[PDB]
């Protein structure tokens, strides 16, 4: 199940649903790379 959608994510830990989604850490959340 895909972890993200605007979710706040901790760079250093990244846990989104990669390669899909991955911490955008100037956005501050989980976004798409799409």
């Amino acid at each position: 199940d895909c972890l993200g959608a605007f979710r706040k994510c901790i760079p250093d830990n990244d846990k989104c649903c990669r390669p899909n989604l991955v911490c955008s850490r100037l956005h501050r959340w989980c976004k798409y790379v799409f």
